[PDB]
């Protein structure tokens, strides 16, 4: 048995997302004795964002690695999973992805032709990156902030008080340099990995408005033709790779902040409650969502927090 798969994502070689995909692909190749050959293609040189997910839906020999908002048009519950200001830590989100609730969402994705291998390639809390000290939604008035091109991001930055400007990453950094947008948003790992800090935007507001994470998607039609012994290896290696990425970035974050600070980046806290109030209206069911999905998510998060507090 032989299968070759093209894996596409938008990240740069210096970023851990890219390094993790390479490591997992190599591990799977080795552990399957060459039977499963996943080749990686960084920096959106192949179809990416929704175009990558489209290849998956259309049954290509393809793995798309994108945040869950990019499967939300096909499986609307994933819009709720990627809602803003839900998660307080990487661990909360990992825990939620292991819940029966999220397993049910994965089953919904399979019915739409999308096999989800992971949801928790976490690349960090996304923060505002601008030339200003932003503390409240009022501070964002008139500021054009680049976001990725999905409704989740557009709605989030709009509700936060900005002029959301949805653009692929490739159209972003020069746009920031030229003032076509006033800033952007992303994790400290994105900031350092793509050298956002070498540009004019060296103020980071710790809004943590979205927990940036990639899922890993493959067509059910392709998946179902893979012998079970190789399915298990592919699945185990993607799960292990996510765990490693999450633990690594958790470890690195303090150092990354210090290194960014050494390059002149200045971090500030925000009025969290003010941003939470601005965003609360976004927790509304959209067509195709499971009735009560937000309430179900909140119930899980509340329970894990309650148990943590107790112990
Ligand atoms: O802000 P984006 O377009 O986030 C997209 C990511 O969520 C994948 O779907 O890119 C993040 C960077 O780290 C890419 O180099």
């Amino acid at each position: 048995y032989k299968l070759t798969l093209k894996l596409s994502h938008v990240f740069s070689p210096a970023e851990q997302l890219s390094k993790s995909m390479d490591a997992v692909a190599e591990s799977i190749y080795e552990k399957t004795d060459g039977a499963i050959n996943i080749q990686t293609f960084p920096q959106a040189q192949l179809p990416a964002y929704k175009e990558g997910v489209e290849q998956v839906v259309r049954g290509a020999k393809f793995i798309s690695v994108e945040d869950p908002s990019f499967i939300g048009d096909y499986v609307p519950d994933f819009k709720a999973l990627y809602a803003p200001m839900l998660y307080r830590s990487f661990d909360e989100y990992v825990n939620l992805t292991q819940s029966d609730l999220v397993k049910k969402m994965q089953a919904e994705a399979e019915k739409q032709g999308i096999k989800i291998l992971a949801l928790d390639y976490i690349y960090g809390f996304r923060n505002l990156i601008t030339q200003k000290v932003i503390k409240t939604p009022a501070d964002l008035k008139g500021m054009k902030i680049r976001t990725p091109g999905s409704k989740s991001y557009i709605d989030t930055l709009t509700a936060m008080g900005a002029v959301a400007t949805p653009l692929p990453w490739g159209e972003t950094l020069s746009a920031v340099q030229q003032g076509v947008v006033d800033g952007l948003e992303g994790s400290e790992f994105t900031n350092i990995g793509t050298k956002v800090y070498e540009g004019p935007t060296k103020n980071v507001a710790n809004t943590r408005h979205i927990l940036g994470t990639c899922g890993v998607y493959i067509s059910t039609k392709v998946w179902n033709d893979i012998p079970a012994k190789y399915q298990k290896i592919i699945q185990d290696e993607f799960t292990n790779g996510a765990n490693h990425m999450v633990n690594l970035l958790k470890s690195q974050h303090g150092g990354v902040v210090k290194e960014l600070e050494s390059y002149g980046v200045k971090f500030n806290e925000v009025d969290g409650d003010a941003f939470r109030a601005a965003l609360k209206p976004l927790y509304k069911e959209q067509k195709g969502m499971t009735p009560g999905i937000y309430q179900s998510i909140f119930k899980e998060l509340d329970a894990m927090r309650a148990e943590n507090l107790y112990f």
